[PDB]
């Protein structure tokens, strides 16, 4: 171990995927030990165990803006909770090749997804978002920790990010480049959402209509619809072209059959800043 290559967080030991610039001294130990509630990183099992008996945090800081049953989202502003956000960024960089910002967190707001039991709210993943995005990015980085990947939580967070964009009356797209798992996940999310809308209306949904209803950009609707072969091109304009039956054929594919953890807008508490 000369870079950090293994973390212990909660009950999980996880191998790193990429370099993250924890301080040199921390990379020297066999494992880096993180408090799963405050995200403090520690060099020894003994300092970790002492910290677990002392730390009073049982959930992320900031404001719980979503709660439904034992699923919750906390909104944490990088200026109000700098240390927690820097800790989160160095933890994320272990799984993200392309994240480059770890310390200058004050331009960002972080949305932390947790799953709650009688012990406290256990981190699953997060996304960051620029407070002011000139490019209309509604996610900067998005990361689900390995033991929760491919289990519905990424789909919930991507949906969540578009729920905020809807409340802001704006469209938005993730910042590129996307990670490999992020690309597959966005493509599957957009397809599901657009197909479900195409099934529910009939029904002069234009591409514009779909962008207003979903907060998905026109370009990302178009590239999705191209991949489904649901668009024709006429004198310089992409136009929707699909039958009710074709929409149902798509939606009967294994990929759309897992039951989603849904985002209930009744349980989201948030207004634009
Ligand atoms: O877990 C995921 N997706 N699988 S899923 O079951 O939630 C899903 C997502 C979208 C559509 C269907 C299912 C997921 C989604 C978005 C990002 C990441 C990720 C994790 C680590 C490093 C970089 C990115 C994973
Ligand atoms: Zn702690």
């Amino acid at each position: 171990v000369k870079y950090v290559d293994k973390i212990h967080i909660g009950n999980y030991e996880i191998d790193a995927w990429y370099f993250s610039p924890f301080p040199e001294d921390y990379g020297k130990q066999p494992k880096l030990w993180l408090c799963e509630y405050c995200l403090k990183y520690m060099k020894y099992e003994k300092s970790y165990r002492f910290h677990l008996g002392q730390c009073q945090w049982r959930q992320p800081p900031g404001k719980e803006i979503y709660r439904k049953s034992n699923i919750s989202v906390h909104e944490v502003d990088g200026k109000d909770h700098k240390i927690y956000c820097q800790n989160l960024c160095l933890l994320a960089k272990l799984f993200l090749d392309h994240k480059t910002l770890y310390f200058d967190v004050e331009p960002f707001v972080f949305y932390i997804l947790t799953e709650v039991d009688r012990q406290g709210a256990h981190i699953v993943g997060y996304f960051s978002k620029e407070k002011e995005s000139p490019d209309g990015n509604n996610v900067s980085c998005i990361m689900i920790l390995p033991p929760y990947q491919r289990r519905g939580y990424g789909r919930f967070l991507i949906a969540f990010s578009y729920e905020l964009s809807k409340l802001e009356s704006t469209v938005g797209s993730p910042e590129k480049p996307l990670s490999d798992l992020g690309k597959l996940s966005y493509r599957s999310y957009w397809s599901w959402v657009l197909l479900e809308n195409l099934r529910d209306f009939r029904g002069t949904l234009s591409i514009k209509d779909l962008s207003q209803m979903t907060s998905i950009t026109q370009n990302d609707i178009i590239s999705t619809l191209q991949s489904l072969n649901m668009v024709k091109y006429w004198k310089g304009q992409h136009v929707i072209c699909v039958t009710p039956k074709l929409v149902e054929e798509h939606l009967k594919s294994a990929q759309y059959k897992k039951p989603p953890i849904t985002v209930d807008s009744v349980c989201l508490k948030w207004a634009p800043p």
